[PDB]
């Protein structure tokens, strides 16, 4: 497109994203092009140390197999890609998941990441999802969210209800009436970047964003998906509400149409890194008050 001539441009020079490329971004990354992109969001090419490392790590056992099996047959099983149990894409996602699970001594691998891990090969080979998997979990910080008995998640919950207070008053207002808090609801849209219970295309585009802006994207997606549901959710009780988040909400979204102005209202109701820092700050203030 405009990709191929961004793409050559970014060649040049493949230390600095060209200015044109956020906004390009936004619109969603072409399919065929996203193996080759999301690496470059991510700032791997050719990362030849971790490839080497993966290949060491391919060897060894993993003492989360029994966790990482269940989530892999729960991982897109009925896809072209992972059907047959015997494939190659089912193969490599198990190694992805154990190598992981090697790496990361400290955490291992994390509910759900198989998920991501089978976005990522769905658009690069297996060596370079993995690269790319670490790079998610490390630089952006996925795997924060899962230290400290998910500590950190509390307090994206906390700034989402903050932001929700600013942002969809009324929605706020009557889920403190059903005394509805966040953690019902949105936890796998942290801990797994949406990745475990939306439709694929939206995913990709989620990942192209968040790949480009950071892991605060998942607040301008949150806010987007409240927005637009908030008349199916404000006269709902509090069965209604979560009978919503796991059937219908999902169920929208299989409309690339519902889907495409979905990221456009996320980019348009972006959130400020500042104002996030501040309402990091009211929740770290807060829990030492308790402690
Ligand atoms: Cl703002």
């Amino acid at each position: 497109e405009t990709w191929g001539e961004l793409l050559s441009k970014w060649h040049l020079n493949l230390n600095v994203r060209p200015k044109q490329l956020s906004s390009l971004v936004r619109n969603g990354v072409p399919e065929a092009l996203r193996g080759e992109v999301w690496q470059l969001l991510a700032g791997c090419h050719n990362n030849d140390h971790l490839v080497e490392k993966y290949r060491i790590l391919i060897t060894k056992e993993s003492p989360q197999d029994s966790a990482i099996t269940r989530d892999i047959n729960r991982t897109f099983p009925a896809h072209d890609y992972f059907k047959d149990t015997g494939g190659d894409g089912q193969d490599s996602l198990y190694k992805i998941c154990k190598a992981y699970s090697v790496y990361d001594e400290e955490i291992g691998y994390c509910q759900g990441q198989s998920f991501l891990a089978a976005v990522l090969l769905l658009h690069m080979p297996e060596e370079q999802a993995f690269s790319v998997l670490v790079k998610i979990m490390f630089d952006y910080g996925l795997r924060e969210l899962f230290k400290q008995n998910f500590e950190d998640l509390h307090c994206k919950f906390y700034q989402l209800e903050r932001l929700m207070q600013e942002y969809i008053p009324d929605l706020y207002n009557h889920f403190l009436d059903i005394s509805l808090e966040a953690h019902m609801y949105a936890s796998q849209w942290f801990l797994t970047l949406f990745t475990a219970k939306f439709p694929l295309y939206m995913v990709f585009h989620i990942i192209d964003l968040l790949l480009c802006e950071g892991i605060s994207v998942i607040f301008n997606v949150a806010l987007g998906l409240l927005k637009t549901s908030k008349d199916d959710l404000l006269l709902t009780d509090f069965e209604g509400a979560l009978k919503f988040f796991r059937v219908q909400l999902p169920k929208r979204y299989r409309s690339e149409e519902n889907a495409k102005k979905l990221m456009e209202l996320a980019c348009n109701m972006k959130i400020s890194q500042k104002k996030l820092k501040k309402y990091e700050k009211e929740y770290h203030t807060m829990r030492e008050q308790q402690a």
